[PDB]
């Protein structure tokens, strides 16, 4: 936790890791994600997963976000047998 | 959005679209990252990434960033034609 050598560095990472933290943190997500109908989860994400490649939409750095997103529904799912 | 049928799917996917897409337009967040002095980047990289991976710690949304911001930096240095 104490530790400071980069103190100029640290505060760049400081702002970044606020924002990791308010992702997983964002209340407002994690109810309307939580509201994914419970007799077909999966076919809720593969709407999402179809419809984004069906467009043809794939910019930089939003096939992670899919990662997290995909991450959390299936480990939700794994938590509540 | 042509064609739809599940506005209620297609919105919450949407929120997920907004984040991705909304995040890629925080100019202020690029310019704090183009403030990484010139002399050799990957060098403010390397103290963020070495922590990471110092403590052993790694909390989940957290990669998420870093391959987000990885990934774009080294291409945006790369694209130097």
């Amino acid at each position: 936790g104490p530790g400071s050598m980069d103190a100029s560095t640290k505060k760049l990472s400081e702002s970044l890791k606020r924002i990791g933290d308010e992702l997983d943190s964002n209340m407002e997500l994690q109810r309307m994600i939580a509201a994914v109908d419970t007799d077909s989860p999966r076919e809720v994400f593969f709407r999402v997963a179809a419809d984004m490649f069906s467009d043809g939409n794939f910019n930089w750095g939003r096939v992670v976000a899919l990662f997290y997103f995909a991450s959390k529904l299936v480990l939700k799912a794994l938590s509540t047998k």
